[PDB]
Order: C-alpha cells, then sequence, then structure tokens
C-alpha cells in the first residue's frame, strides 16, 4: 500500500483529524522537546544590537490521534507542502527581529510520524536575534547572547517546552568570528512569562562571547605607551634647548592626537565612555603635562644661581615622578578592568 | 462539539456575517482600545530620519454579531489563516516608511472572541517609523519620536481609536541604545485628522530620547580644551625664542586641525551648524589668535627700550586676557545650550 | 440591502462589466484627475542618483457603467481584495527605479464609487525615483527632482491624465532634510511622450532643493581661509630667521594638506571638479607660493647692501600683494558661483 | 463583439492552442527581434563587479496560430494577468546576478497580437549585470560593460534572436554618472554559445565607459606634484642650515604621507597596483631621495676647502638633476598610460 | 500527438505516478550525478565570513517509472510550472546562509526525460555560502572556500550523490576578483555525514584563493621601510645638532604613526594580530629606538674627552647595528610567512 494513501486515510476527513486542536485537548498539556544545531553564527553588530544565526530546530511531541498499527513501516514522512494538515506547536523566538525559512531546491523541512504517534519536526532557518550589549570595559568586554523559545498563544496548562536531556544545543565545528570567541559553556534556562492571561512556556539558551585583545594591544595600547615614554625623554634633554624640548613636546602631543583620531574610525560608535577612552584620555593628559613641566622649568629658569638650581630640581624630580605615577595608573587600570570589573558570567 | 465547527456556524453563510460591514453598521461608531508592547527599539538614523521598532499591537472591540451562548467555553480562537473571515479595523501607522509581519514557525497572530462578542486581536510586527530630527545643539540634543495610529478609510462617526486606560504603552526591560537614553515618561495624545472627507481618528504616542555626552566630552571637548591651553604656553616663553614660539603656534594649529578632521567622520552628516561646530570653530579661532599675538610681538620688538617694553606689555596682558575671554566664552556656551536652548519636552 | 450584494450585482456577470475594457470604449478618452500628498521625502543619494518618497496617490475618473440609482446611499466602497474586478488606469512612474505598496494591518488602498459613476481611487505607496544631479558648484548647488506620471499602454486618444486644479501636490508639515531645503514652489508640467505608437499622456511635478551652506562655511571655507592668513605671517618675520620661516611655511602646507584630506571623506564622491575643489586648490597654491617667496628671499639675500635691500623689497611688496590677490580671487569666486552660475530655477 | 471573448475563442480549448509548443513546431526556427530602451544606468561598483540598469525590453515574433481575420480591429491586447496563456521566448540575461519585474499600480507589461499573427511583447524590468573590471591604469581607465540575451532551453534550430535593424538599443537623454561617461557608440555582437547540447542563440550589446579625470588631477596629482617641487627647495637653502633643511625634508615626507593616507579612502579597494599607486610611490621616492641628498651633503661637509667645494657641487648638480629626472618620469608615465596602454575599444 | 498530452498520460492519475515516492522504492538507492557551472564568483566578505556565487546546477538520475517507448521523439520537456508533478532529489547546500532562484522572463529551470527514463534537471541559482577565514598571515594568506551538496531527509541507502566523472565543476572565463586569485585546481571530496539517524550523502568541492600582494607592498611595506631608513639618517648628523636630530626623530615617529593610522581603514577589521600588524609594530619599535639612541648620546655627551669619545662610539656602533638587526628581522619575517607558515593547500 502506498504511504501517501495511508497518510490520506490517517489525517483525512473520515479520521476527523483537526489541525487546529492540540493533542490531548481535554487533559494534560503537550510536552515538546527541543533541540538546536547551530550551523553558523556571526554578524554581531553593535549599531543594531543584534546577531545572526543559521540553525536546525528540532521539535518532538506526541499526538495520540496519529498512532497507527496497520502499516508495516515504523515511520511515515509528511510532504513539506502539506504541513498545514497537522497540528504543530506555535513556537516563536521572543527576541527575534527578523527571520526566514529556506527553500532553494526542495523545502528545507522534515516531519516524521512514528507508530506510537510521536512526531519529529525538523526545520532549518535563519534568525536575526537581538542582544543588548554594554560595551563599557570595551577592549576587555564579555557579552552574553540569548535565544528564547516561547509559545505565542498557549498557556502552560496547554503547552510546555523542554530542553532535550542529552544534547539540546550543539555548535558545528570550525566556526570562527572576526571579533569574538564563542565559549564552549552554554546556559540552559527557564524564563517562564507571567502575564495577565496566564503562564506561558519559554525556554532559553545563553551563549558567552569573549572579545579578543591582540589587535587592540598591538595597535592602540602599545603605540600609545611608546608615545608616553617618548614624552619623558624631554626630561633628559639640556635645559637650555628650548626649540628641541618645546618641539618634542608639541610634536608628541600631535602624535598622540593623530593616534587617537586614526583609532576613532575602528572603534564602536557609542555615546558613553569606554575603557579604551579612559586609556587614551590619560595618555593625552600625560603628554600634555610633560609639556607644562617644561613651561614651568623654562619660566622659572630665566628670572634675571638659586633659580637655576630650583629649575634643575623640577627636572630631576620629574624624571622619577612621571614614570612612577604612570606605573601606578597602569596597575590600577589593569586590575580594575581585568579583575574587579571582570565578573562571573553567571 | 468541536470549536472549529462552531466557528463555521457562527461566521458562516447561514449566519450572514459579512467581514466588509463594520459592527453596529446603522448606529454608533466602533470603539477600539489599543495597547502596544515594545520588544525592541533602535536603529535611530539621521541620514534617513527614522527609527525601527518591533512591537506587539493589541486591539479590542465589540462585535455583537459574534455573541454566542450555546458553546460551553468562555472564549473561541480563530485560525490565523482565516483572519479574512472577520471584520477588523483598518488601522495603519501614519508615519511608517516600511513594515512587515512575522511568520517564522506559525503566523505571529492571535484572535479571541468572548461570549459577549468582545474581540481581542494581538499581532506582532516590525516598523520603520519616520521622525524628523533637528540636530542643532547636537551633543546636548533631545529628540521626540512619535507613533501615530490612524484609520485609513473610516470617519470618526464610524470608527474611534482609544488608548487603554491602565497601561497602553509598555517597554520591555533591559533595552539599550548606542547613542540615546529612552526616557521613562511617555505622552499619549490625540491627533485627530481634519480633512475634506471628514474627521479621521488618530491616536499618538511620544517617546523622549536624550543623547549621552560622555564620549563627546572625553574625546572632543576636553582634548580641544587642552590644545587651547597649550596654545597659551607661548606667552610664558622668552620673547627672543622665535623658532620655539612660532613652531609651537603653528603646530598647535595643526594639532587643532587634525583633531577636528579626525572628529569629522564620527559626527552626523548634516549641512547646518551644530553646537559642536561652534565649539570647534571658536577653539580654532583661539589658537589662530595666539599665533597672531606672537606675530605682533615679534614685529613690534625689532624696530632698530620703549619698543621692547611695549612688546613685553602685549605678552603680560595676553597672559590674563586669553584665559579670561576663553572663560567667558565657556560660561556663555554652556549656559546657552544647557539652560537657555534646553526647553521643557512638552 | 447589503452593500456587498449590490456590488455583486453592479459588477457581476449579469451586468456584463469587463475590467479590461476602459470606460467610453467607443468614443472620447478617459480623463483622470490626479492628486499627490507627500508624507515623507528624503534619502537623496548622489551615488545612485535617486531619492525616496512615501506618497498618497489619488485618481478620479468617471465610469458610466458604474452609475447606480436604486441604492439609498450616495457612495459605495470596494474591498481592497477585489480591486481586480474594476477597470483602473495603468499609471506608472516613468523615472521609478523601485517601488512597493503597503500592507501592514489591512491593505492601504481605497476605492469609492459615487451615484453618477465617478470613481475615487486612493493608494499609499513608497517610491525610489531617479534624479540626475550635476554637483558642479557643489556647496552652492540647487537641484530639481521630478516625478512623472505616465500611462503604460494607452494613447492620448484613450487616456489623459490631468493635475487637479485646486491642490494637486501637497507636502506634510514638519518634514526636514539633513542636506537640502525643499522649496515651497513646485512646477506642474506636461511632458507628453511622442513615440512611434503615438502620443502617450504624461504629467509631471518638479520640486526645487537648495543645499544648506552653514557646515561647509564653518568647517571647510573659514578654516582654509585662516590657514591662508597664517601663511602670510611669514612676511612679517625677520629675514634671517630661516628655521622659523621655513618651518612655518612647510607646516602651513602640511596643515592645508590635512585639512583637505580630512575634508575628502565627507564630500560627495564624483570624478569631476566641484567649486569646493577649486577653493581648496587655490588655497593650496597660495600657501605653496608663500613658501616659494621665502625661498626667493633667502637665496637673493646671501650672495657674498644692494642684495639685502633687494631681498627686503620682495618682502614688503609681498605683504600687500598676497592679501590683495587673495581678495580679488575671493571676489571673483563668490560672484561667479553666487550670481553668474546661479540661474533662475525655471 | 467584446475583445476579451474573442481572445477566449482564439486561445481557447476549442482552438487547441498550447502555450508550451513553440510556433512552427515542425519546421523552421522562431526568429525574435529585440529592442532595448535604457531608462537609467548606474550603480557601477568595483567591490561586486557589477552595474545596475532599468530597461524596456521589446520582443517581436510571429505566431501563425494567432492569426485572425474575423475581428474588425487591427490589434488585440492580452491582459498582463493571463500572459501564461501564450507562448513566449525563454529569454534570459546570461550575466545577470539579480533582476526583478515592476508591479506598482498595474503590471508593467504589454502584449499585442496583430492580424497577421505578429506578437509584440514589451516589459519593463531592473537588472544587476556583472561586468569584470580591470582597474589597472585606474585614473585613466576605460571599461566595457556588456549585456547578453540568451535562450535558456532552445537550440538555434528552434529559436533565434536578432537585433532590430533600425535602432535596437536606445538610451534616454539626460542620464549622468558620478564616475564615468557613457559613450554614444555601442557594439552589437553575436556570441552564440556552443555546448554539448548544441548551438544556443545569444545576442550581445557592449557599452563603453570612460572615467573622468578632473577630480583625480586637481586633488591627487597636482598636490603631489607641488609637494615634490617643495622638496626641491632644500637645494637653494644655505648648506649650514641643518635644522631648516632637515625639518623641511622630513616635513615634506610627512606631508607626502598624509596626502597618500588621506587619498587611500576614496580609491577603489583592490589588491594589485594601479597607475595612481605608481605615481604616489615615485613621488614618495623623490621626497625620500631629496632628504638623503642633504644627509650626504651634511656628512661630506664636516670632515675636520676641498670638502666644502665637493659638498657644494652635490647641491648645484642636484638643482638641475632632480627636476630633470622628474620631467623624464613625467613624460614616460603620461605617454605610457595616455598613449601606449590606451588601446582601441574594439 | 502533442507532447503535453503524452506527459499528462505518463505522469497522470491512470499511471499512478507519485512524486513523493523515490524511484526504485523497494531496492537500491538512487544515484544522482551532479555538475556545477560557475557563472560568477565574488563578494568575499570577512565581516560576515561568506562569499557569493551564481551557478548552474545540473542533476541527472534514472526514474524507471518515466520510461516511454510509444512516443517518436527521444526526449520530453516538462514545463517549469509543473515541476511539482515529478520526484526530485532533496538537495541542499549545507553551508548556505542565503539563496534564491531566478525568474525574470521565464522560470530559469529545465527538465528533460529521455526514453530510457533518465532525467536531466538543470537550474540556475544564486548562493551566499559561508567560509571561515583565518586572516592571520594576512597580506600573504591563502583561503579555501568549500561548497557542500547534501541530502536533507534521505539516508545513504536511499539517495547517493556523485560528482560527474568528466567535468563536474567548471568556471566561466574572464572572471576577476578585487582581492583574490581563484586558482585553477579544485578539490572534489566526500564528506558523508554520520548522524544518529544514519549516513547522509554529501559531496563537496573546494576552491583555492590566493590574495594578491602588489598594493600592500607598494603602499604599506615599502613606505614603512623608507620611514625606517629615514630614521637611520639621524646617526650621520652632527652630535651637537640637538634641534635637528630630535625633530627628525619625533617627526619620523609621527610619520610612522600617520602611515599606520591611515592604513587602518583599508585593512580587515579583526580582533587578533595579523602579519601586517607585526610588521607595523616592529617598524614603530625601530623608529622609537632610534630616538632613544639620541637621548642616550645627548645625555652621555654633556657631563661637565672620555665622555665625548664614549658618546661618539654609540653613534658609530648604531650606524651598523641598526641596519643589521633590521636585515635579520626582514629575513626572519619573510621566511616565516612565505616559507614556514606557507603550507600545502591539501
Ligand atoms: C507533560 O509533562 C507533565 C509533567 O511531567 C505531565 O504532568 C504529569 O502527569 C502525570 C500523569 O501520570 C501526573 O501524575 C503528574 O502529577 C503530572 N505532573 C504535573 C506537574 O502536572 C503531563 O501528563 C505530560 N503530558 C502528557 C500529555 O503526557
Ligand atoms: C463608542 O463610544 C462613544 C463615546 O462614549 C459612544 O457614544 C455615546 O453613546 C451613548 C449611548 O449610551 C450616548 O448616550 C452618548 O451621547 C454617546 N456619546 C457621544 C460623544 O457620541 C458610542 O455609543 C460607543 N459605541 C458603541 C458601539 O457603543
Ligand atoms: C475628456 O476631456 C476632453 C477635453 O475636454 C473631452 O474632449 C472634448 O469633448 C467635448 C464633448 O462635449 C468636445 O466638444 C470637445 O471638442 C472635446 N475636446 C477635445 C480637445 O477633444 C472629452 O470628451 C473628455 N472625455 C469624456 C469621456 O468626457
Ligand atoms: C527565421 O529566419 C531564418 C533565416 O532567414 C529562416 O531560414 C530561411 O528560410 C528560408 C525559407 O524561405 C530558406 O529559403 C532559407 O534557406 C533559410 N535560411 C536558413 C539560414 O536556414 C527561417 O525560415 C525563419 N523562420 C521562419 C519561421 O520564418
Ligand atoms: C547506485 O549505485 C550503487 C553503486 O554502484 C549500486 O549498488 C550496486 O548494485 C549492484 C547491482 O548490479 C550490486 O551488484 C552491487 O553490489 C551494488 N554495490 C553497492 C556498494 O551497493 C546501485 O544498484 C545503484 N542504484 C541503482 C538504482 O541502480
Ligand atoms: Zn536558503
Ligand atoms: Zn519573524
Ligand atoms: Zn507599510
Ligand atoms: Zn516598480
Ligand atoms: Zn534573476
Amino acid at each position: 500500500m502506498s504511504p501517501s494513501d495511508f497518510l490520506d486515510k490517517l489525517m483525512g476527513r473520515t479520521s476527523g483529524y483537526d489541525a487546529r486542536i492540540r493533542p490531548n485537548f481535554k487533559g494534560p498539556p503537550v510536552n515538546v522537546t527541543c533541540n538546536i544545531f547551530i550551523n553558523s553564527f556571526g554578524s554581531i553588530a553593535e549599531t543594531t544590537m543584534d546577531y545572526r544565526v543559521n540553525i536546525f530546530l528540532r521539535q518532538k511531541w506526541n499526538d495520540p490521534r496519529l498512532a497507527y498499527s496497520e502499516y508495516p513501516d515504523d515511520s511515515l514522512d509528511l510532504d513539506p507542502s502539506m504541513l498545514d494538515s497537522i497540528w504543530k506547536p506555535d513556537l516563536f523566538f521572543a527576541n527575534e527581529k527578523g527571520a526566514n525559512f529556506h527553500e532553494v531546491t526542495t523545502d528545507n523541512k522534515l516531519l516524521r510520524i512514528f507508530k506510537n504517534g510521536n512526531v519529529l519536526y525538523s526545520i532549518r532557518l535563519t534568525l536575526t536575534l537581538s542582544c543588548p550589549m554594554d560595551l563599557k570595559n570595551f577592549p576587555m568586554d564579555v557579552q552574553t547572547c540569548i535565544m528564547q523559545l516561547e509559545s505565542f498563544g498557549y498557556t502552560m496548562n496547554d503547552l510546555i517546552f523542554e530542553w532535550q536531556d542529552e544534547a539540546p544545543v550543539q555548535v558545528a565545528e570550525g566556526l570562527t568570528l572576526p571579533q569574538f570567541l564563542l565559549k564552549e559553556e552554554k546556559d540552559l534556562r527557564y524564563c517562564t512569562k507571567h502575564y495577565n492571561t496566564g503562564k506561558f512556556t519559554c525556554i532559553e539558551v545563553r551563549f558567552h562571547l569573549e572579545r579578543q585583545m591582540g589587535y587592540y594591544l598591538i595597535q592602540m595600547y602599545i603605540p600609545s605607551l611608546l608615545i608616553v615614554i617618548l614624552s619623558w625623554v624631554s626630561f633628559w634633554i639640556n635645559m637650555d634647548a628650548a626649540p628641541a624640548r618645546v618641539a618634542l613636546g608639541i610634536t608628541t602631543v600631535l602624535t598622540m592626537t593623530t593616534q587617537s583620531s586614526g583609532s576613532r574610525a575602528s572603534l564602536p560608535k557609542v555615546s558613553y565612555v569606554k575603557a579604551i577612552d579612559i586609556w587614551m584620555a590619560v595618555c593625552l593628559l600625560f603628554v600634555f603635562s610633560a609639556l607644562l613641566e617644561y613651561a614651568a622649568v623654562n619660566f622659572v629658569s630665566r628670572q634675571h644661581k638659586v633659580f637655576i638650581d630650583r629649575a634643575k630640581k623640577i627636572d630631576t624630580i620629574s624624571r622619577a615622578c612621571f614614570p612612577l605615577a604612570f606605573l601606578i595608573f597602569n596597575i590600577f587600570y589593569w586590575v580594575i578592568y581585568k579583575i574587579l570589573r571582570h565578573e562571573d558570567i553567571h
């Protein structure tokens, strides 16, 4: 007997199957087990506060109206053009801004009905999901992107979602990201919605993302640090070399300015202060203060033996004080952002 | 009895229901109560003068042709594929440039009919809504984005929209924006359209948005201020140090130029003057004038005791005058844009 | 009697109405009166030579097959799902590169049939319309965007479009543009197409757009002018100060270069010369020539009393000649682009 | 008699017309005459190697099954909703990456059947067509964009395309391009495909595009040339002026660097060398070599009368040699790229 | 007899053909032979880790239910509107993020059925396929883009894909890429998926892409190398020329900074270190160290004959040591990235 005629009898008008009535309509809620396989993961954008995934979504439930014994085969397959003939959960992604199915060559959908009446429903789909990002502590930030699977119009006494016990979320191997590192550890949560209509089932997965630091260190932090060190070389230059020390001071300020202005195009465009901005501002205040130190020495020197000794003391004190206070700033900045502000992801 | 056959009888050919005829066709207008829940909020663009939202829109009205008593259950649910079998208000968003429904997994729509005949109709949808922005007073600007809910072809003697009394507009928690801060206080308004055809119902919500200032202060205002202070250090340098004072003056002008040119890529692209532009222009005029002050001192000095004293007086006067006039400018700029130009949002 | 059954009788099979046959099929052409209401206006792009509008388009004509007397009501409304049951003009936008209807909540369309048989057909739609831009005279340019309403397959002995006498094109209040100013005065034209098939009706509207100049003046023209003035301060510096005058000259050239290079990212990307480019090139030639003037003075001075006097004369002549020739250039540039090249918009 | 019933009889079930069977199914191939009218032309992108057009495409052929004599009128018009009732050629654009029809207001399609049976089929459509670009010789490059009209599944013994004799490709007046100039001369070609299945008809049009040079000359070539000339002014400065000549040399190198770095954002992003890159590299080697010339003079001078004379000879030789070798480079560069590399477009 | 009626009989209700039942339903798996012809290839993006292709995909299999002998012709053609009447493999692209068919003018699809029952099915389609990129070793990187052809719901005992023996993947001539060079050698692989459901057929093609280096060499590597050489010219300048050597040192550091900052906008935006970044960092450390060498010489010199000789020895040692250590760095960098890190593509 052909499997298509058996499906016509099983879900036909003589069977009285109604795709608008959930299984076990009188009694206990439908339990739906969910798996997710992530094929790709990227397009993490701060301007729109979202990211993009391409996933396989598998749902399994039981429909006792679909149990069959007559047919020899253990499973039946429904055509992806007639999926509207069967009841399916009204799952939706609660933080989704845009999404689409896939249809090139045949429909990228699959549905199997087993003898006991269990239904397996696997689809492939692309999502744009919202994630709020902080971006304070920016070079050394860690973000948490979530994915929520909610029911649209069924309360928790009608429909319940559950994560599969063995392996609910899997990620394909070899994936890479231009900016982040997707950690291996993933959170499976329960975020049941309490509204006025009632309790609505919602399960959730959290992914942890750590930004890489090698580019920011090698292109922004170390060049700024070398410019700051270069500003300290004014203190070892002869006191009477005004064109040398003044030109070195102001050119160091200009170099500091071009370094920050060129860095500005690569950084995320936000309106609040980030850790990198704190670093750039302090390095600018350091090269600004090294030029004010020479302005003080140059003015105190010309007042016409005591004045020359007093001017030379500001130089020898500045030779130790400026590196020391920059060391203390370094210690504080790195501990605050690598240890204090750094917190458990959970 | 199955709920789908009861819906077939209630809105069937034997019932004579007509989805093109509004409820209470002879008499009083249909009153529609609206709620909005904002899931996400962002993509605020000045180049297109618009922003993007993802919302739940709930409408409630009464249809006395849909009242039922026979059925045991208190509510009935209509399938989202047969929504064209029921009358619905012809709501539209009057400032919408682009919009779309959501359809991944099942249709993201819901409709419930109660025994009294009340209809609840909840849909989920994405909008791109226009908002004119001013962007004068730019770092310290405040914008007001609106959302208008109008009827398309019904006059106010046929269809009236009302905001729900308890909570018409709600925003989900945890939302963030790269540039703005969405205030908690929201305006519910009435913007009834008066045309030649008649009065058309239109209700409106206003959201208030305040730009954050920390980045603009730490990266644009303070570095410009330090460059201006650095231009004043020419006045404490010996009068006969022409290569030092001239090179410091012109390098300060170049640093000022690179600071503004690098800042130009991050700012909004508009053709009129913004407050930041006023600040950048005055700081450029200050470093330009400090170099002209040395050109005057250098020319007045060489005229061959009176000429040297006269040249030294321009220096000692400039040491107090330049910071003072920059202080007065600062006071005026900050009061005009933080107090005077700042106005009540209503 | 229900209005939908009357519409079924009026445009039914017993009526013999044919939506493929124009009204007055044997005789005079159909006259269609058009209104346009512009809801939004923006996205004016030079890289694609186009702009974007969101409009209401209203068309009115007479169909004597649709005249009714039996029905009590003065007007009837057709459902936007059955618009293919009535004849409509085959209007299209002749300079349209992309366009779409609007469908969120109900269809954004409307059609009313009056007793005399007059039809009113109002739709809402988004357009991307092409406009060729010149962009010579760029800071001070004025553009004219048009909108053409043509018939696709009807000649002028079958279909004629007319602008409404009272108010054919209206613009909503409060619209703003980041770059331009939409003038209040609008042109209503006739651009009848003459082809080999015959005369085709086409009506047209022109909108006038004037670029704002405040940003370009405050950020590009005035800073360039101050750099040019700063290059003239070399002439008041002592002749024997070679490191001062040479370093001021070359740093002025570098400042001029960074000013133009930073300006280059904000300007439109075209391959021909614009007025701003003429200004930048002349200011570069001025700071280049001020450094060549010192190279001539420095070379003429060292030739070992006549040579020192001759070198001092080039300086005192240059102190008047360089500002004068820059004044003449300013006068010519501003009159040519503000008066001569500026022409009547019509 | 109504024209729609005559079309129902002519292409009806009683007529036996089959829209899947080409005209003259037993014998000679169908000859299809093609016209193209180009409404707009732009969006020429090197990052995707493509351009965008909006065209009218007219096809004419003969179908002897559609010949009619009974009807009084000379032509009949088919409704654009029933175009699937008639045989049409399976034309496609062989280098098309993306394309779409136009549908706002009515369908932008037209089909006329004459008494002899000739069919005229005119449609309006947007194309994104691929064109490989070279971009070597970049400021002075010339590109050739093609458009190929192929059959998809008919061999040359069934379907043949021909260009119309009188005017096959026309361009609307007033079109402009931000970067190129579309030449008036166009090539009509035959690019018949030879495959394993057989010969497939394919006709082709080539458009010639010449880049404009005014911006590149006024903003990149002339400023670089002035910087090179400014580097030669070191040779007329006194030999003992080490801070002047060294600072002028290195600031000229820095100015050269900022000029190239600012130019880099406007140029096309490719991985191979372009003519502009050759020019920028040689100008950098010239300002680099002028500073090495002073390093040689400064070192040869201090060796403690012969050494001072020998050092002065390198200066006077460099005053003539550096402009001469830059003139020879200019002559060679301009002849190679304007004459030698420049080739006939055919 | 018309070919369409024969197709109606062959795949009709009297024939009992079922498009949901694969050929040879009881026994051996269906063998599908695949060809790919690549029409275009580009849009290789690192921000989304993907590339774009436009291809012809040909599949051939055997369906013994479709064998015919009565008809005179050797082949039959199915209409692209009735492709759902025939069984087709459920191929899909396993690394596809987005894809679409082509439909302008007729459907870009083709299907032929031969007498033996062999089916040939050729379609044209656009793909966006994911490829993970490394981008370490960035100027000199080599990437491998793959394309996987998998079955969606058939195991390897039902459906097997095979590459055609003669020529499975062909590329059209004349294709170019702005950044890469598509090598001629291509890998045909077998990447059979082993899941819990069973073995799923999957065939794969790898394309090899080598980045071109001419732009990076002429615009980034050589200018950086000339700046490094210019920093060595401080060692041949007189020891007592503090304003010359200090200003040359710091201006060389500033030039190095502007060169890197201008280069930053063209490079790919990633968070890890690339080979170019290593080169830029070492060149910055070289110009930084040349200025520290003068700070050491200037400090050791003024201590008041032994001190002047000791200071002159650091200069003469640095004249050989700095070029030598830069040569060793060059040798190591170029061998590590051109030879060691360079590996066989397989
Ligand atoms: C879905 O899962 C829930 C949770 O296990 C089931 O609810 C339980 O049903 C058993 C019936 O044997 C009762 O004894 C328990 O008290 C129920 N627990 C709760 C918390 O309600 C439910 O039966 C399942 N649904 C179906 C259709 O089997
Ligand atoms: C919609 O709301 C309006 C406003 O309350 C209702 O109009 C009122 O109807 C009552 C009937 O009891 C009259 O007494 C009032 O005078 C009406 N007020 C106005 C301003 O017209 C209207 O009846 C409501 N519609 C329906 C269907 O109940
Ligand atoms: C559409 O408008 C045209 C222009 O007014 C009408 O053409 C005129 O018709 C009147 C009939 O009373 C003639 O007397 C005029 O000579 C016509 N003028 C021209 C220029 O042809 C036309 O009748 C209108 N169409 C309809 C259906 O009323
Ligand atoms: C399409 O055009 C071709 C080329 O002119 C026609 O082929 C010719 O047909 C005539 C019939 O009078 C023969 O005498 C020629 O020898 C043919 N030439 C070739 C090269 O085959 C063809 O008949 C045309 N198709 C139709 C339907 O008229
Ligand atoms: C598809 O190809 C496979 C591989 O050649 C075929 O499987 C073979 O079938 C022959 C039948 O003559 C057997 O003798 C071999 O032992 C089979 N090999 C394997 C590895 O199974 C298969 O028959 C082909 N399918 C069809 C429909 O012909
Ligand atoms: Zn897809
Ligand atoms: Zn969606
Ligand atoms: Zn819309
Ligand atoms: Zn269109
Ligand atoms: Zn296409």
